[PDB]
């Protein structure tokens, strides 16, 4: 019987207790990164994270730093390899810039040779170390060509020109590549990028930010979200039909949470926990299992919610071989009401529900995640369980998917010198309480989770955020980021990975 924290202090760091041998032998253990968020700008096109980082730099991070020369992995992509092989680790996750690929968005205006010349000679270095990669298509930066044509994917063009991107890197990194992820987080762009702008484009209602140059965050989320579905099956289905030669799998990347009753006897904040569910998740996980929106979407959102085609909705069901699932937190619903008649509206208002991460009795729901200097109400709680009952629901709710944990991991602040972000101690905590949730529920509910990615191999730019947090396991300085040196959570998971 495994019994697991879910409160301060852990003792899951003791690699006595807890290890990789407790996972199946064929288990990956790994690590994440992003493009954007590692390469820096030299030897590609511009995207839509330049354009928004600096059009709107106050969005770009408190700091204003953006991914224009960040962590240099275009220069040091040696380096991270060597992190990755001092870790032992199985698998690397990392994303293609399509802007470092196709420049001009469309594939017919020509490619960029030396760009695919660069993913050929991280791939090869991966295999190499017999670290196995998770490559991901889209990690939200769309080439600004593509924007500024047709606003990406808020247009149905995007689903060609992806598709053809796609092809690119099919033929050209197929035969190394075998596990592939579509679009990164697919609630993200749609909610982040076309609801509140926080992300790129940032487009939303004029009332809800009067900086957007352009949006409706009550209906563009909906559209951005179908055609990222629609763009994404085009994608497997040229995948398993004119790829399958390449032995591979391919599927989405979903960003999940858990949800729990910010009152757990008060029947209206159950019914949005269960609201959330299906807003959070089902919004994407009904048309993949079942090719059709959740009922609660397709009754609430009404008009503004896109409606599949016969051949469309065949398209999009079933439409992974796996299921790329990003955990971070868990959060208490509460019931919320739903102005859709408000300049402000937004889609995320439809879901009726107010989320927080103390409930009702004033309960926090776990250790500190982010401190939010602008307002401490603001702070970011962990849930450990979450993950358990995230894969558990997944199997049991979306017909036991393959599953590759591809991101999980924690901040510790910028503000931080060199020798406190070495003693990373909350990584550490954060990383085993959630893998030993994650063995837990391997073991008890017998979820097919074959892999563990923990998110940035290395300090990077973060979305949002610019410099002012860090989540790698191995620390980068940013007045010489050639090095990346294994902070203590890095040391740990080292040791979490050979005992
Ligand atoms: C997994 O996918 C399944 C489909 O492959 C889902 O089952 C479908 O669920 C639909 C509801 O979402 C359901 O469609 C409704 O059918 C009603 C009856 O239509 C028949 O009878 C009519 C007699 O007057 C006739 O005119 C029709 O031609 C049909 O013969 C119909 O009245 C409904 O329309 C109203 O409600 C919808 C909102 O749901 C409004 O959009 C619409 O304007 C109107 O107000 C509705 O029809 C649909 O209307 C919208 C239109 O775009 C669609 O083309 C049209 O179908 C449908 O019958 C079933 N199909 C099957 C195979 O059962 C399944 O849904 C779950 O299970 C069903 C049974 C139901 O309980 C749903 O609530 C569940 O979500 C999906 N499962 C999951 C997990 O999501
Ligand atoms: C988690 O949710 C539950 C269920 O909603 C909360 O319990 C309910 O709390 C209500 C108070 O907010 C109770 O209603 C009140 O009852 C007293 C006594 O009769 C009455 O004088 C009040 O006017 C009020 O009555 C309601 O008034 C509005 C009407 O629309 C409604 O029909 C009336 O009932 C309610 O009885 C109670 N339900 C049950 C079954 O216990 C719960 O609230 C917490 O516990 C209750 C018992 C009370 O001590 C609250 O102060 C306390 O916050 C809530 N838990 C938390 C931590 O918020
Ligand atoms: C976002 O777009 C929607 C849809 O075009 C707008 O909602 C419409 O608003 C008009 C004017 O009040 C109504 O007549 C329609 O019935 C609405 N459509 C539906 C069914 O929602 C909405 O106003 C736009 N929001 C902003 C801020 O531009
Ligand atoms: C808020 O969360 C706390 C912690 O999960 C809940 O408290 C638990 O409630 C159960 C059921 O009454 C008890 O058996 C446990 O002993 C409680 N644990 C603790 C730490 O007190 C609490 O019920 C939640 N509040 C609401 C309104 O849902
Ligand atoms: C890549 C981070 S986006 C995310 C998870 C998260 C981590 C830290 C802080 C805030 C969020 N979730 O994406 S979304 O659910 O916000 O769209
Ligand atoms: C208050 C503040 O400092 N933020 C401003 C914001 O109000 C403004 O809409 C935006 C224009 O792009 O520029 C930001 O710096
Ligand atoms: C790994 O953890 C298991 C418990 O799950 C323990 O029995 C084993 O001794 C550990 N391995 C090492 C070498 O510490
Ligand atoms: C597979 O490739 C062929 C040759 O380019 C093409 O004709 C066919 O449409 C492709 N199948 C798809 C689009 O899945
Ligand atoms: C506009 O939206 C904001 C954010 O949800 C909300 O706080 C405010 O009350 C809304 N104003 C209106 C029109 O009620
Ligand atoms: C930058 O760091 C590298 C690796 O540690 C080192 O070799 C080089 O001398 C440093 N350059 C500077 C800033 O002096
Ligand atoms: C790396 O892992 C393999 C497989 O568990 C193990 O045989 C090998 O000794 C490890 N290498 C090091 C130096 O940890
Ligand atoms: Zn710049």
């Amino acid at each position: 019987e495994i019994t697991c924290q879910e409160n301060l202090p852990f003792t899951c760091g003791n690699t006595d207790a807890l290890n990789s041998s407790s996972f199946s032998s064929d288990f990956i253990f790994g690590v994440a990164s992003s493009a954007y968020q590692i390469e820096g700008t030299i030897g590609r096109g511009l995207n839509i994270w330049d354009g928004f980082t600096h059009r709107y730099p106050n969005k770009s991070g408190p700091d204003h730093g953006n991914g224009d020369t960040t962590c240099d992995s275009f220069s040091y992509w040696q380096k991270d390899i060597d992190v990755l092989d001092e870790l032992n680790a199985t698998g690397y996750r990392f994303s293609i810039a399509w802007s470092r690929i196709i420049p001009r968005g469309k594939r017919s205006r020509g490619v960029n040779e030396k760009g695919i010349d660069y993913y050929h000679g991280l791939i090869s270095g991966l295999i190499k170390k017999g670290i196995t990669p998770f490559v991901t298509l889209f990690h939200w930066d769309l080439p600004q060509t593509l924007q500024d044509e047709y606003e990406g994917f808020l247009d149905p063009q995007i689903i060609d020109d992806f598709k053809d991107y796609a092809d690119l890197c099919f033929e050209e990194f197929g035969d190394s590549v075998k596990y592939w992820l579509t679009i990164n987080q697919l609630y993200s762009v749609p909610t982040r990028g076309y609801g509140s702008a926080l992300d790129a484009p940032g487009r939303c209602s004029p009332t809800v930010d009067p900086s957007c140059y352009a949006g409706n965050s009550s209906t563009e989320p909906y559209i951005v979200a179908h055609h990222q579905l629609l763009a994404h099956a085009k994608v497997v289905d040229l995948y398993r039909k004119n790829y399958t030669h390449q032995g591979g799998k391919i599927g989405p990347t979903m960003i999940t949470r858990w949800f729990l009753p910010y009152n757990d006897t008060d029947r209206h904040s159950i019914a949005a926990t269960e609201r959330m569910k299906e807003f959070f998740l089902g919004w994407f996980m009904g048309p993949l299992t079942n090719g059709t929106y959740p009922q609660i979407m397709i009754d609430t959102v009404g008009e503004r919610l896109p409606s599949f085609s016969p051949e469309e909705s065949n398209l999009v069901k079933g439409s992974y071989d796996f299921l790329g699932l990003n955990y971070y937190f868990t959060q208490y619903a509460q019931p919320s009401p739903n102005p859709v008649n408000s300049t402000n509206h937004t889609a995320m208002m439809d879901a009726g529900a107010k989320l927080t991460y103390i409930n009702a009795s004033g309960h926090y729901i776990g250790p500190l995640f982010e401190k939010d200097k602008a307002d401490s109400t603001d702070n970011i709680y962990y849930y450990p369980k979450g993950i358990y009952s995230v894969m558990d629901y997944f199997k049991n709710k979306y017909y036991n998917p393959l599953i590759y944990v591809t991101e999980n991991g924690i901040s510790t602040p910028g503000d931080e010198n060199r020798n406190q972000s070495m003693l990373d101690y909350t990584r550490i905590d954060y990383l085993c309480s959630h893998l030993c949730f994650l063995n837990k529920v391997i073991k008890e509910k017998d979820v097919n989770v074959k892999g563990y990615l923990a998110w940035a191999l290395g300090d990077n730019y973060e979305f949002n955020k610019g410099f002012t947090v860090r989540f790698g396991l191995s620390y980068i300085d940013w007045n010489n980021v050639t090095d990346r040196d294994l902070k203590k959570s890095g040391q740990w998971y080292q040791s979490f990975i050979s005992p």
